[PDB]
């Protein structure tokens, strides 16, 4: 093979602003005067950044030797992400992880008329478990050519440096890609709804805003650990504690920013202004309005289930491949206080939870459930409740209760709809809850 | 907007500054700061304003 | 400069096939020239500033 | 710019240098054989038919 390139410009994929050089030429002189003495400008305005690719030149003294190559630099990088720290162990055998968890009862009055007929009747106890499987399996596939690229070079060093670079990348692309699944977790729990938004902006002090978001927080993070516990902080509506030692926060870049510089600074003894949990900084996050997480230690559900590599030889073509295959399980607990803070606009209601997500009923039957909307306002909405079993005889109390006719076999599905839209575009949030038929 | 208009606006291109120059610095790096679209890293003794 | 890869999902059906099948690394090389080239002059009559 | 060693650019600043003298003994040759033809053909040169 001879591979040539014959006629390419100089600037191949550049869309200057504005010509520098006819700039310089044509100005009477505000800005640029200081150019003008300069006498090699174009030519080094020409080549002033490098030169995508390299064409034979000849000597300008004798046309016939050709201008050699002085300096050959390689240049490498280290790259791993800093999320490992929320990395649990290891999963050999085995593909799914039960979670279960245990709510509490509700007080009764205490009369005695009325216990001579219910001695024996039955209080089932709340409970509620959650499931996590592996989805992600990947490899990293390189192929190495030691005899065609000894030809691109002449020591012997920069052959070596070249091979230990694409080693080096090979295992730089999981590195950064493992952090990119991370990232992708938090965002995609926060693309539905998931998380507990509380809102950075109105201030509704007219005096002071800087300090509105540490505020904001710092109340958050007191208010997580609070003794009694709160049923506001979680996609379960489980009465739960954190505790402090326990909450991590990641923050964005411009959030760190704003902390050092607008309150930090000018605050004395800032250690009653800082932040409160364990802080952590990354890039941002994908979401619109996402600008800070505080969550829970239990919050990540991510195990390894296999980190290998595989060398196999082609000696017809005289080349090396490497396959690096990574196996791994993401995951994020709903049983565990995590909130979002916000800085834009955002839905009236977030979302709504229903208690029993799963249910089962005899034929003549009834069940209860109990409804949660998570408003980003103040005020208050109402529910509406509907099945669509599609049996006659079937039907829901305003108030939540679900009776079953005596004569059907479907699989029923309980939703509870808050409408937030205006007239004539409705908008609605639902939450859904299935039921089988015991006959 | 301006390092001169106004106190504000010199604490808000402060607070850039930071963010940039904090943001050049994660160990995972980013191809979003460079004129070839790579993964590449900074150092804070080698960053130069 | 050599930047990482990408990755690709695990199929033991096309691995069945695709078990010598090469991958380029991403590789970007760029060429500086010289280009500045240029020199200073000046002129000195000592028997007239004598 | 056209080399890479310094021993290559003595090499060829030496050849440069040899070439004078190799195209001066070559001139040199061909003027002193240059006066036979001429002696030969003014004339004044004892010829024998052979």
């Amino acid at each position: 093979m001879r591979i040539t390139f014959n006629d390419v410009k100089t600037s191949l994929g550049i869309t200057e602003s504005y010509d520098i050089v006819n700039a310089i030429r044509n100005s009477q002189g505000d800005n640029f005067k200081s150019y003008v003495p300069l006498a090699t400008a174009n030519n080094v305005a020409e080549v002033g950044a490098g030169i995508l690719i390299n064409q034979t030149v000849q000597n300008d003294f004798i046309t016939s030797l050709v201008d050699r190559i002085g300096l050959v630099v390689i240049r490498q990088v280290s790259l791993n992400n800093p999320l490992k720290k929320f990395k649990k162990g290891q999963i050999p055998l085995g593909r799914t992880i039960e979670e279960i968890y245990t709510d509490i009862t509700k007080e009764k009055q205490y009369d005695a008329e009325e216990a001579e007929q219910k001695v024996f009747e039955r209080e089932m106890p709340n409970v509620k478990t959650l499931f996590h499987e592996r989805n992600r399996q990947g490899f990293y596939h390189q192929t190495i050519q030691d005899d065609s690229l000894k030809t691109a070079f002449v020591s012997w060093g920069n052959f070596e440096s070249f091979v230990s670079s694409i080693i080096n990348a090979i295992y730089n692309s999981a590195e950064v890609d493992e952090y990119e699944y991370m990232k992708l977790l938090v965002d995609n729990y926060y693309s539905k709804g998931l998380f507990t938004t509380v809102k950075i902006d109105e201030p509704t002090s007219s005096t002071g805003a800087l300090t509105e978001f540490v505020k904001k927080m710092r109340a958050t993070a007191r208010k997580l650990t609070l003794p009694q516990g709160s049923r506001d902080w979680n996609s379960m509506a489980v009465r739960t504690r954190s505790y402090m030692e326990d909450l991590h926060l990641i923050i964005d870049a411009d959030l760190e920013a704003e902390l050092d510089v607008d309150v930090l600074a000018k605050a004395f003894n800032m250690n009653r202004t800082d932040f409160l949990g364990n802080v952590t900084v990354i890039d941002g996050f994908a979401s619109t309005g996402l600008e800070a997480v505080l969550v829970d230690k239990d919050w990540f559900m991510v195990y390894d289930n296999l980190h290998k590599m595989e060398t196999v030889r082609n000696p017809r073509g005289l080349y090396w491949n490497y396959y690096y295959h990574v196996w791994q399980t993401l995951s994020v607990s709903r049983f565990a206080n995590a909130v979002a803070f916000v800085s834009g606009d955002v839905p009236a209601v977030t979302q709504v939870i229903v208690s029993p997500n799963i249910a089962a009923v005899k034929q003549g039957g009834q069940q209860q459930f109990t409804a949660y909307v998570r408003a980003t306002n103040a005020k208050d909405h109402k529910v509406v409740w509907s099945v669509e079993g599609g049996s006659t005889g079937t039907a829901i109390t305003g108030d939540g209760l679900l009776s079953v006719s005596g004569n059907e076999d479907n699989q029923l599905t309980v939703k509870a709809t808050v409408d937030i839209g205006t007239e004539d575009k409705p908008k609605l949030v639902v939450g859904e809850a299935v039921v089988s038929i015991r006959p």
